[PDB]
């Protein structure tokens, strides 16, 4: 596979993270 286990969730965890970069904190 050219994907490790975590995938889905590191991509999850990317958005969550762009998110919270993109309003602030809260």
């Amino acid at each position: 596979s050219m994907w490790s286990g975590m995938w889905r969730r590191k991509l999850k965890k990317l958005r969550n993270a762009l998110k919270k970069k993109l309003k602030g904190e809260k």
